[PDB]
């Protein structure tokens, strides 16, 4: 509320609402990856781990941003959470392509916000942003890009049998 | 998959993932209700703890219910999650009211999806609601009914004195 | 000294050895109000408690500044420090509205600080805001905003009653 | 206040808020002296931390005569602090001398408070007085007097080299 | 590569590369200021411990650069490492005066690339700079500050002693 | 210096001076390759780890030379440090190949200045190298050659494939 609010702007009010759902949105699509690797059809345990923990780390990031929604007097909106993109994944390869498009995605979401808040001159928002969101990203990013590597020097080789071992010896189970 | 499919009928496959949907959008209203409880103008701790918990036992209801569905050799299909249908709450009593209403919900969708595991000769799937859903669900409506009338006992002498006599004698914080 | 200073421009000296005489006057304030609520005829322990921790929170703030001034190569510089407004701050509900407004300047001193190291280009000067002041500060203003809000919901019921619960039931004693 | 006062005269009431007043100066002036000897062209960390421990306990002189006003039912009433006599304090030795002017300025300051409550039969304040400060005061001067002889046999010798000694061999770094 | 990057300019990339050779560099020149108060006809055991630690840190620095190159997705560059601009150096006061000269060039490095970064709009950059260097720098510089004064006020009162004694007194060993 | 010197030809103090330029050359090197492995396109962390550990080992190696050189009188002088000679180093294969040409290089450089300090009678030159260097370089080389054989039977047969299993099974991360 107004009792406690000083320097937010309602452009950063709003931006930082839709990050939210762009959090949850991703969690959700996080919770689809997941389940998809449980299937018996599929079946790779550590990949299913993986995607389930990314799960958990989104909704914590949508937790934190209410959070500080709330401790600068903004009013947080909810919106409706749009399903994930699909329904199927395909092989650890393409589920890994996709995890690192929507990792930039985000990524390109808090830029843009932190972008706005210099030009808003809100320091406290540009802080909040790079001590809890820019370099979890950063780091995050390059964890899926030596994945994604590694998966591309098994499945070159020889597919399922790759697949299995990218699974066994990097993933954690 | 058809692997290990047995006795699970495309209707039941169907209304787990219903039921998925609607735990989600609950999970999802009960955050909406306790990030309203934390807001400066509102500021009641003890009832934002209360509907976060809620939140993450309704998420955890979702995952068990996905694991399962995957234990059967059913797919997980997901859908839009509706965004929760209130903006602002009104008062803890306005709250709980809501909440109640909610989790009755749930429980006919628990009663329904039971009815339809009983018709389809589906033991699993009965069992498996008995054991993890349907006493969870009676013993909440229990406890959210017994602080609906210690509210209403309470705001009935003196509204604000009241809310907060209970969110603090009450409510854990 | 000369001999270490880097990029430390006389404004920003200059503003630095402003804010610690802030600091210091704010420390002084919360001295007059814990006092206050330790009076006879006053006698909130809690509320007595709150301030003189404040007290020493905003001593310590004002260390901290001196000595990023000396690390800076900057020279402290003192000057007098004004009595507080007011000799007795009336009610609890009086007391922690003149506090919010105090912290409110505080904070408007550290904002326009922080733009103008932002405009000299001094990342040290904006880092060392963020990381020990900004956030803690907004971090203040809402737990002082939550504790308007019960104390405004408490005595508009019934005004003695309503302080000594506030005092006894969130105040730490 | 009326209800707990008992023989508590005005003056002596008067007279305990000009301590306290000659105490938070004192604690100030301390705070300005270990502030000047962390200076990176000055660079004496042991005469720093001296300074800064009698800023504390000057401050915490000055709470324990605010808790005894509020005791006897007097009425803390504060006055600006009046900014410390120099901006820059020269050497240890002169630094010395000018902390061993104040403490007995402050114990002089005692003396006449413990004549004016032995001259208005007050037992208690007297009491206080001798309990809690006069055997300190006592015991600090001492302290100085037997730094300043060091300090003095040390920079006639050799003044820079000296200092040094002094420094790291007497005083706590 | 081109997988992960994002928001990363060319510039950066190269900046990031010389500063690094810099770093590098800096670790050198300690490496030999060490090695010479280790010479028999030298012999000051803590001053040679305080320069090797000072060229551990400096290489530790490089490495930490060249982690976060990585994390960004830009390309480690090495070039030639340039020798130290001494042979040999002088006294304790020679020799700290060429450190404190070193730092604040590396610090200007430090400063112009956060504002290449600010300029580039590159939060990531900047706040990694803030986190890991600037403020480690601003006290790194203060202490050879302080030990400057310390060793000036020493060898100007009697050269051979006051370097010994600065030696045993203030450095570790 | 000449105050300790005894059975210390230029000719040696010489060779060891060169000697520890190689000794870093050589781990400057081992940088280069550890960070090539650590990019998001190359993502070996064993291998990364392998070459991490023998630049600090070679730069130790270096250490222990210059302690020597002054516990012997000699004067430590230092050159420019040439720069390694790729910039990307191929696969594990190439990389391991390139690593045990520049071991047999070192260990060529170590017996050269064996003969010399033989022919000069300089049994503490001798043993020092036998002590610390020579039986340390044998070990480290066979270690090189098993892994060449190893990497050699993996990727003869699959090569992405063979390069992840034996980074994943043999070297430690
Ligand atoms: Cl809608
Ligand atoms: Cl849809
Ligand atoms: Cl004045
Ligand atoms: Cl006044
Ligand atoms: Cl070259
Ligand atoms: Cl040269």
């Amino acid at each position: 509320s107004s009792q406690i609010r000083q320097n937010y702007s309602t452009e950063v009010e709003a931006a930082v609402n839709r990050l939210v759902n762009l959090y949850l949105r991703a969690s959700y699509t996080y919770l689809s990856l997941g389940f998809y690797f449980d299937r018996d059809d599929v079946a790779l345990e550590g990949v299913c781990h993986f995607f389930r923990e990314l799960a958990e780390e989104k909704r914590e990031g949508a937790e934190r941003l209410l959070k500080m929604q709330n401790q600068r007097g903004g009013r947080a909106l909810f919106q409706d959470l749009q399903k994930p993109s699909q329904d199927e994944w395909g092989t650890t390869l393409d589920a890994m392509k996709a995890a690192i498009v929507l990792e930039k995605s985000l990524n390109q979401a808090l830029l843009d916000l932190h972008a706005l808040g210099s030009a808003q001159a809100d320091p406290h928002l540009c802080d909040f942003l790079e001590s809890h969101f820019l370099d979890e990203e950063v780091k995050l990013i390059k964890k899926m890009g030596d994945h994604l590597t590694n998966i591309q020097r098994l499945v070159g080789s020889q597919a399922g049998l790759g697949e299995y071992l990218f699974e066994r010896l990097t993933l954690k189970h």
